[PDB]
């Protein structure tokens, strides 16, 4: 009844699994809201852009995908309350010393150019003293992380999250740095009820320990 256009590549919030289905926080997250609100949904995997564009030519009803919440975003889209604080947050092998930022004096951190976390990096270079080495992709930056090359990574905390919940031997051992916030999004003006009903939906789940369930299902 209502579309919700959705990624299709954007793990952990959705992504598919071995069976070839979308599975993830946000496809796991709607359809307990739509279940336990009584309405119907049909999900769609189109691409963020194409999702964005079908909600705002009225083609689809909300999109999920887990789409920031911005300023310039709130141009075209009404969002729903927050169901994630998106942080960046540092990493480091299981076998690190390091617990502080202090820690990293004179060290190496390794970050994604172009990234929040290399943002937050980069302002608080003189504060503790690290050095910074820039990687082009993910896959380098962890490799250098594996080999000791580098001493720390600084990344997207729901995507170390979910990789060390996967079994990647990693650790966290200082608190994330927000970044943001992660909500459902509506066409400006459009379809008030479905975020009425989201945001009730949010509520019902996070009183009843389903919401933490499906967090921990893949960030722990
Ligand atoms: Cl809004
Ligand atoms: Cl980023
Ligand atoms: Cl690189």
């Amino acid at each position: 009844k209502y579309i919700i256009a959705s990624d299709s590549s954007f793990a952990p919030f959705v992504f598919q699994n071995s069976s070839n289905q979308y599975t993830g926080i946000d496809m796991e997250l709607i359809k307990a809201i739509a279940k336990d609100q009584g309405f119907e949904i049909e999900i769609t995997n189109p691409g963020f852009d194409a999702a964005i564009s079908a909600v705002q030519a009225g083609q689809a009803d909300g999109i999920i995908a887990g789409m920031s919440v911005t300023d310039a975003r709130k141009a075209t889209f009404d969002f729903s309350e927050s169901y994630y604080t998106a942080n960046t947050i540092l990493g480091v092998k299981e076998s690190s010393n390091i617990a502080s930022y202090e820690d990293l004096k004179g060290k190496t951190v390794g970050v994604k150019n172009g990234t929040a976390s290399q943002t937050f990096l980069t302002e608080n270079q003189s504060k503790y003293g690290y050095k910074i080495k820039t990687f082009a992709d993910g896959s380098s930056m962890y490799d250098s992380l594996n080999t000791g090359a580098i001493d720390a990574v600084m990344d997207d905390e729901p995507v170390l999250k979910y990789s060390i919940s996967q079994g990647q031997k990693l650790k966290t051992p200082i608190s994330g740095t927000p970044i943001g916030e992660t909500a459902f999004a509506v066409k400006k003006g459009a379809n008030p009820e479905l975020i009425e009903m989201f945001n009730n939906g949010l509520a019902n789940l996070k009183a009843n320990g389903e919401f933490q369930k499906i967090l921990d299902k893949y960030l722990a």
